């Protein structure tokens, strides 16, 4: 008689939230519908008021150079609060896992989606799901705010490099990252249900919902909208496959559509994701999301939460002002402005994912998974990944030459230089460690130096010199010169160049070395910035993106171990002035379309 259904392992999802609904409290159900920064977390805050959920925003880290284990105990420890409960409802921990497990120390860096979207490689994305589950279930967590499915539209846009493609299509494709965060849906599968397979994966989120690639100049942050055919066939279909696939959960974007704000938009978001796609997993906002529904943001809290939970949001990320969000939204309830009937709604979805991921049976992270963290095979994928989202842009100054690319691996002397060929923190870029980027060493990795002295015969004397003058080239004495350079890491609004123009010595270096040795140039960007000077002067120039932690992945192509096959996900433009230049655009006049790309044979 001490039988509790919802504790029953054995009976349907369905019926163990119905269960567990009707016991709930008003003060359970909202705390449910309530996501807070670890920062705030204490075993007290979580246990007194019944909280559904925590997050780590970029950077939000127990220590500096964490291990595996401690991000369990950690996890495990805000776990035991919530158990402890008079329901034991467990939460579900969320983080931004968007190229690996990035803000932990250790963890394999895959590419940036831009450079994902320039494999044409759904598959390798769906692994490289796979493994970001495993390095995210390491640190004891359950929850990847992944994928983000913007297709963004203008790349001065800070966050153009986390939209696959800004072709939908391409975009689509990728939403192969879900199943292999969540794993694969049963046959029988019915699109639109949450599902994640177990405790060796996670739950998945499409984000930002919707219209958040779109224009303006670039996309950071007007209503970005467009109009209604715009949407419906640019902004949209992707949330279509994930639903297809099994999205657990749904991130609502800070951007507005028709001039009304996602996070207050019931008609899209309720009428459309809800009532039309038949999703059935839970809604969460954005940091603050509903802060920003007024301007001033916070400016009025209280309309803040009634307009977001009557939108049709399920979960809050406060994430800070938990007692403030608790306050007003029981007031809400209380005084009959929010129905119960929408409240049992949110918690039905909080808790259907909940249960459907496995996360009552298994609420505690499972110490054996600790060595999932940069875990060699992890980073063999990224390897191959980084590698196949180089796209050789040029290889011979003139049809007459020889072809730079492949470099031969057995030389007298060669030069690597660049302010970006022996820094980490440069070609992993925006969130890693967090949730800017850094500069130098702040993870396991091998930069674009240490993957030349990897690859190099014993007998080849490999030079390395940041910014090196035009008479220390010419003395040197090199067969060639490997150099790179490129953006700096950034964010929607911190360091975005809207000039797209490299920093300075990025150019300057390139002409240096260009200008006394036949150079191979490696373009680290987050996007296509303005190039033409770059490829005056080089030999050879690769479009690397922002490939992470395996340099490896660089020198595998330029040393021919494999050849290039990476094409532009992205148009590149001749000039800013040009933009927004999509493809199918009125006066399409690109410097290099769309799903251009030079190819190598491996050697």
């Amino acid at each position: 008689a001490d039988y509790v259904l919802y504790k029953d392992a054995t009976k349907p999802v369905e019926d163990r939230v119905a269960d567990l609904l009707g016991r709930m409290t008003l003060a359970e159900k909202i705390g449910q519908m309530t996501q807070i920064e670890r920062l705030v977390a204490t075993p007290d805050v979580l246990r007194d008021n019944f909280i559904g959920s925590l997050l780590s925003g970029g950077g939000s880290v127990p220590r500096k150079g964490a291990t595996a284990k401690e991000w369990q105990d950690m996890v495990d420890g805000f776990q035991k609060a919530c158990m402890s409960t008079r329901l034991g409802i467990p939460m579900i921990y969320g983080i931004d896992a968007v190229h690996g497990q990035n803000n932990v120390y250790g963890a394999t860096i895959f590419p940036h989606n831009v450079g994902l979207g320039a494999t044409r490689d759904p598959y390798l994305v769906k692994r490289i799901g796979e493994a970001t589950a495993l390095e995210v279930r390491a640190t004891g967590i359950q929850y990847a705010f992944a994928p983000c499915i913007a297709v963004c539209r203008d790349p001065r846009w800070g966050r153009c490099y986390e939209s696959y493609s800004e072709d939908r299509r391409i975009v689509q494709s990728m939403t192969e990252l879900i199943p292999g965060l969540q794993g694969d849906v049963p046959k029988d599968f019915t699109s639109g249900m949450p599902f994640v397979a177990g405790k060796n994966k996670v739950a998945a989120c499409a984000k930002h919902f919707v219209g958040d690639g779109g224009t303006v100049d670039g996309i950071n942050e007007n209503n970005t909208i467009i109009n209604r055919e715009g949407l419906m066939n640019i902004h949209m279909p992707a949330y279509k496959n994930a639903m297809d696939k099994g999205v657990s959960t749904v991130m609502i974007s800070y951007s507005s559509w028709n001039g009304v704000k996602m996070h207050a938009n019931q008609d899209l978001v309720t009428g459309y994701l809800k009532d039309t796609l038949k999703f059935k997993g839970f809604v969460i906002s954005d940091w603050e999301g509903i802060d920003r529904i007024t301007t001033p943001a916070g400016s009025d809290y209280s309309y803040s939460v009634k307009a977001s939970i009557l939108a049709g949001l399920d979960m809050i990320m406060v994430p800070n002002k938990y007692q403030q969000f608790i306050s007003i939204l029981t007031g809400h309830v209380n005084g009959g402005v929010i129905p119960m009937s929408r409240i049992d709604d949110a918690v039905t979805r909080i808790l259907r994912v909940k249960f459907t991921m496995g996360l009552f049976e298994n609420p505690y992270a499972d110490p054996a998974m600790a060595e999932q963290l940069g875990k060699q095979e992890h980073r063999d994928l990224a390897r191959e990944a980084a590698r196949k989202s180089l796209v050789l842009l040029k290889n011979g100054k003139t049809s007459t030459d020889a072809p730079l690319l492949p470099l031969p691996k057995k030389a007298p002397k060669i030069l690597v230089a660049g302010s970006h060929a022996d820094n980490l923190g440069y070609q992993c870029g925006g969130w890693t460690i967090e949730y800017q980027g850094d500069t130098g060493r702040t993870t396991v990795g091998t930069t674009i130096l240490e993957a030349v002295k990897a690859a190099v015969d014993p007998s080849t004397v490999v030079v390395f010199a940041e910014n090196p003058d035009a008479e220390f080239v010419k003395s040197g004495g090199f067969s060639y010169a490997i150099v790179a350079v490129g953006e700096h890491p950034y964010t929607e609004t911190k360091g975005d160049n809207l000039n797209l123009t490299i920093p300075e010595p990025g150019l300057s270096t390139v002409q240096a070395v260009c200008g006394g040795v036949r150079c191979a140039t490696v373009l680290i960007s987050g996007r296509p910035v303005v190039v033409q000077p770059l490829l005056a002067a080089s030999d050879a120039l690769v479009a690397a993106w922002l490939p992470g932690s395996e340099g490896q992945g660089v020198t595998d192509a330029l040393f021919g171990d494999f050849g290039f096959t990476g094409r532009l996900p992205r148009t590149w433009f001749k000039s800013v002035d040009q933009l927004p230049m999509n493809v199918g655009d009125a006066h399409y006049d690109p410097l290099f379309r769309l799903g251009y790309g030079l190819t190598t044979n491996a050697t």
